[PDB]
């Protein structure tokens, strides 16, 4: 199975605070869903908790050591080992984050799917430095602010090299 990142950063590589995601592009948010739609998708305990359930369409994976931890609708797995078994004999796997879920899988990460937004904000969660690896893009789109997306933003498809 092909391990797959998805996220989307601000500047200084910002995807959160006070575990809510700090800006709004519902246009952006219509991206993430395309590239996960009919993926599992594998996530911490508090992605999912910000999320408030689980997304339709995809087999939701979450990851927590509470051995009671067991929301409605959701995959519960104990560890990353479990959630690549979880996530069954499909072609690609979409680790969906957070901080911590990214910091531990980048290493072993296939392709990235980011978001940039151009934007300079507060956080309190950073997506790993991946450009300490070697990525090469394999597809990108720009995004120019509009009407119901306030911040321009570029989507890159990176594949490791
Ligand atoms: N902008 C984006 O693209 C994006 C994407 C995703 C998330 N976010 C943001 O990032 C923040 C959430 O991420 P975060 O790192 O705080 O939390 P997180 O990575 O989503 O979840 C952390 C929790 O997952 C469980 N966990 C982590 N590693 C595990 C392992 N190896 N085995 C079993 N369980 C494990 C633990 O919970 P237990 O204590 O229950 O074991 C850990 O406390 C929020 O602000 C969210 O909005 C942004
Ligand atoms: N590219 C990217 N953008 C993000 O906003 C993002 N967010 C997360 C975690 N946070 C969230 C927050 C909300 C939804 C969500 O509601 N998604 C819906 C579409 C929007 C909606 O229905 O309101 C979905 O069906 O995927 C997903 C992830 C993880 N990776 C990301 N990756």
């Amino acid at each position: 199975v092909i391990v797959s990142m998805i996220a989307a950063l601000a500047n200084n590589r910002v995807i959160g605070l006070d575990n809510k995601m700090p800006w709004h592009l519902p246009a952006e948010l219509q991206l993430f869903k395309r590239a996960t739609l009919g993926k599992p998708i594998v996530m911490g305990r508090n992605t999912f908790e910000s999320i408030g359930r689980p997304l339709p369409g995809r087999l939701n994976i979450v990851l927590s050591r509470q051995t009671d931890y067991q929301p409605e609708g959701v995959t519960v797995v104990a560890t990353l080992e479990d959630a690549v078994v979880a996530a069954g004999d499909v072609e690609e796997l979409m680790i969906i984050g957070g901080a911590t879920i990214y910091n531990q899988c980048l290493a072993a990460a296939d392709r990235l799917y980011l978001t940039h937004i151009e934007l300079t904000t507060e956080g309190d969660t950073w997506f790993p430095d991946y450009e300490q690896y070697n990525w090469q893009e394999i597809e990108h789109e720009s995004y120019a602010a509009d009407d119901k997306n306030p911040h321009n933003y570029r989507f890159s498809l990176l594949e490791r090299v």
